[PDB]
């Protein structure tokens, strides 16, 4: 049971219900590099950024190849300490490392000296079986000798997204966190990252709609950039209506959604409308156990109601991209998208 | 110490604090009616029909002549229930009797057999001085006998408002009550009730502007009549703010204002925003001891600041008449007043 604590006070909470101790990189971009080793050199597979924070499981991110954000320069930063790791730990075939970004600042997270669950993604995206060449590496044939040699940008975005079990277990809080809870993945395809993300998330089996009424309620650290977001969502023609809080920083910022009310706060609150089809998108960040504990209503009423909803503010710019796509408009057949690689 | 008390405990607790017990008549509507009465007959001098509801001291409420609300039929029953009274008690000179409105029913709030404080005005309003009249038929010359018969009822409308010392007494929570605390008074001319209105709110030295940002924070009772309040002030280019509650009337009511703290739900607070003159108007009711000392700090802003503030919805909706009419428009003098007497 891994837990993000914030204060003294906390840590013996956590400490009561319950050691390695880790300092949690805050506000940082969580980054997978898979890369295979043959002693000579290093190939690599590629470089996933993605869309939730360090904080929520990889294996709950979603992940975009190739970086939809993220600076060359600091690719490049990661592209070298893996090379780095791979040749001093003696890798043999296959690898992953964990960053997390912060502050133009590359923070080392973990190596997994193995495949991992992202290899196949990796192989869809860049049309090299970064296995079969692993395989053939750890037999004896080097990267050299396979003519795999250097590592694919494709033409394309290639997005991926998770699905979760939250549907089968009604009793749990439908949350993101630093555990994974998710069953499966989808792939979306685009010219743009928009464009990817987009079909990622239909793909998922997303609710999202185009149109209508959204709901931000979002934590302090987000305050700030929610304002943006809502932005975003106004200029798309969505209504809005906001917990107080999120409500006084809109409204600071020159945006008046309409005010909910919270469940303990009267009526109607944010479960009375989502259970009356009330809302579209629903935006909600929460930090800490007991504030997280206190909020679970709105997730739980909001899964059940079928309403489409990000957990992280990182997930909301995404879905919010993703409103100026067509997910339907083109397709691409997995070889057409080989050829295009050059 | 002159209190409305509105539930059991709001009985005691005044009991401790600390006998004459008054059922309130709340939503009603105050009126004072000025007449002399020679023993033979009765002459009505004027019915003012006050902006402020009843519970708001007459001396410390506007008021109009003609009554700008209520109606003939209703006029006409308080004018028999005078004519009653006055030969009732023996009335031999002025009189002045004070009524309040509920349900299209009259209510005796009390009778003052003499000269009331009402009577310049009427006299000022009406071309017909009372005091010279009734003291004549002290003298024993009749009404008849004066030729002082008929009720006058001035083509124009007439309001008086009141001059408070709050600003002399900064520590006093200047808010309006059963109590009198008003020193003075200035009489508004208009060819309507919003010009001479618009007259009367000038001369008694407010600070109101026809344009910016007004912060409405009223009490549940006044949660209903606000919205058409906030529309009104919508259409005239304002700006809105309002607490919490308040916002969430206006948001079910399709009126977005910008949400607002109050000063302990932390900053940015209602005082903060006063202070750093975003409001030009406020309108702020509240109801209940406690209550009332709780919000204080929104009256007390007001007036250090010099913002135009409201203590009644009432008011609030004279108010918003007013900016309709130009009280530098045109001018009159009491001579040509009087002489459209007709
Ligand atoms: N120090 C940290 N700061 C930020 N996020 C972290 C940190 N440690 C772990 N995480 C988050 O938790 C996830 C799991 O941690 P990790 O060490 O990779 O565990 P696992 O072995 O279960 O895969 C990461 O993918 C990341 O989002
Ligand atoms: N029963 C009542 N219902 C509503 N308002 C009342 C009632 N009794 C008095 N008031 C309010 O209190 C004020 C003062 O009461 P009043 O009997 O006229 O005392 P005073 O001797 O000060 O003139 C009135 O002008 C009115 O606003
Ligand atoms: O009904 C509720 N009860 C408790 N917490 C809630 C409720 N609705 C939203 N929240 C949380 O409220 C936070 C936003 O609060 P705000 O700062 O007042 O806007 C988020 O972290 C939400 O998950
Ligand atoms: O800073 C404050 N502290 C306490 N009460 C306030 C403050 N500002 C406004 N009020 C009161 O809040 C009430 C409106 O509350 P609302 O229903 O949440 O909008 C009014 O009756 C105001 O007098
Ligand atoms: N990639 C995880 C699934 C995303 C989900 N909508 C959430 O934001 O909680
Ligand atoms: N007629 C009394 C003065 C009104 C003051 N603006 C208030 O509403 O409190
Ligand atoms: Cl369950
Ligand atoms: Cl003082
Ligand atoms: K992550
Ligand atoms: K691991
Ligand atoms: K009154
Ligand atoms: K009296
Ligand atoms: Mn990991
Ligand atoms: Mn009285």
């Amino acid at each position: 049971a891994m837990e993000i604590v914030y204060d003294e006070a906390d840590l013996r909470r956590y400490f009561q219900t319950a050691v390695l101790l880790d300092h949690f990189l805050d506000d940082a971009v969580e980054v997978d590099v898979d890369a295979i080793c043959d002693g000579e050199m290093v190939l690599i597979g590629g470089i996933m950024e993605h869309i939730e924070q360090a904080g929520v499981h990889s294996g709950d991110s979603a992940c975009s190849l190739p970086a939809y954000t993220l600076s060359q320069e600091i690719q490049d930063v990661m592209r070298q300490q893996v090379q780095k790791l791979a040749f001093e730990l003696q890798v043999r075939g296959l690898m992953n490392v964990q960053f997390a970004v912060k502050n133009n600042e590359v923070y080392l997270i973990e190596v997994n000296p193995r495949a991992a669950r992202t290899v196949p993604f990796v192989s869809k995206a860049t049309g090299v079986p970064l296995a079969k060449v692993a395989a053939r590496v750890m037999a004896g044939k080097s990267l050299a000798e396979q003519g795999v040699t250097k590592e694919v940008i494709p033409p394309y975005y290639s997005v991926k997204e998770v699905v979760l079990p939250f549907n089968k277990f009604p009793g749990v809080d439908p949350l993101l966190g630093p555990e994974m809870r998710s069953t499966g993945e989808v792939m979306g395809v685009g010219r743009t990252f928009a464009e990817a993300f987009a079909k990622a998330q239909l793909g998922s089996n997303s609710t999202m709609k185009k149109h209508g009424r959204a709901l931000l309620s979002v934590r302090e650290g987000d305050k700030e950039r929610v304002v943006d977001l809502a932005a975003k969502l106004l200029k798309q023609g969505f209504e809005l209506d906001a917990t107080h809080g999120t409500a006084i920083v809109l409204g600071e910022a020159g945006i008046n959604p309409r005010l909910v009310n919270k469940v303990h706060e009267g009526r109607p609150h944010i479960q009375d409308r989502i259970k009356n089809g009330e809302y579209t998108y629903i935006i909600n960040t929460t930090s800490g156990r007991r504030a997280i504990e206190d909020s679970r209503v709105i997730r739980r009423s909001a899964l059940q109601y079928k309403v489409h909803y990000d957990t992280t503010l990182n997930g909301g710019f995404a879905t919010a991209m993703a409103l100026n796509a067509d997910a339907t408009e083109k397709v691409i057949s997995v070889q057409e998208m080989h050829a295009q690689i050059k």
